[PDB]
């Protein structure tokens, strides 16, 4: 996907309003300048130039009258998703690295981010548990058949919950952010 | 790059102001909703979902008090650049398909779009002419060494012109739009 000293970035805004984003390198140099709407970007990506094979990037985010500074390390030739979320009376971000594995024909791949205060089990297969840790825990990737998943079985941990995933397309990898079960759907590059 | 019934799109705005873009499918269905600044997007891309392996997409563009409608055909698993340009007292767009060839280590790849009213020869190699037809003609791709090209030899067709390309990075493919020689630099996904 990305060339030497380059990365791909997808910005995911889970805040209740627009978020202004900049990403700086080591010398007050903007690698990305982006305005992101609430519950965007599901299918928009940017290419960032690094100064080395590895770097700590400076993510500056404006939300209302706040301008936060969050640092996250990256490695060349990788794709990342920056998840922006409301953190108390402020905002914070988490950076997740995406997989380079292409689903087999007839399959799609899915992953979860759990924002709730309780650990979740996504029960797609009963002989293959899919754990999603509380407070922004990230699940392992899982390959599934392409198709519609309107009522997926979800446990926490003596409680049962249903989750709608919508239509999953052939050869596509999805990220589901569990918000309330309710989940926001984004697509990996 | 893109999965079955998907494309990548990069929007290149050569107009003097912001351009609002929508791209529709066959049933008043938005595949992309984008606001693009003047001389952007050099490194931002979107994924579009097609309804078939091939489709004619409806590109709607707003520039000041104009809302134009331009149709361009696409094929699945391809990457495209939409070049928006001022066309008299209006705007128009052209869609170009990008190559899937990765430059060898130590190399970069480049391509030209000539907006001038005269045919151009980009003389990088004297034994390998690089023609760029007038009135938005597209040149063939050319692999070159990574490095700085501040004064490239450019002919039209008994006249000599110099062109600055800046720094070309390892493994990257570039699009140069010749505007006035003066050229705007964009990067293929
Ligand atoms: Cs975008
Ligand atoms: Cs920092
Ligand atoms: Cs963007
Ligand atoms: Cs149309």
């Amino acid at each position: 996907m990305a060339a030497s000293q380059e990365i791909f970035l997808q910005v995911l805004n889970l805040a209740d309003g627009d978020v202004k984003v900049t990403v700086l390198g080591s010398r007050n140099n903007s690698l990305l300048v982006e305005s992101v709407s609430s519950f965007q970007n599901t299918t928009h990506y940017s290419k960032l130039h690094l100064e080395a094979k590895s770097q700590d990037l400076h993510f500056h985010l404006k939300y209302n009258s706040l301008s936060v500074h969050n640092d996250h390390s990256v490695e060349e030739k990788n794709c990342y998703q920056l998840l922006i979320h409301q953190d108390g009376e402020s905002i914070s971000s988490m950076l997740v690295k995406d997989t380079g594995i292409k689903p087999a024909n007839g399959m799609a791949a899915i992953r979860f981010i759990n924002t709730l205060h309780k650990d979740l089990n996504i029960s797609l297969d009963t002989d293959a548990p899919l754990s999603v840790g509380k407070d922004y825990g990230v699940s392992a990737y899982r390959t599934v058949l392409r198709g519609k998943y309107p009522a997926v079985h979800c446990e926490t941990e003596d409680k049962v919950f249903s989750l709608d995933l919508g239509q999953l397309d052939f050869g596509t990898t999805y990220l589901f952010v569990i918000t309330n079960l309710q989940a926001w759907k984004a697509e990996d590059i």
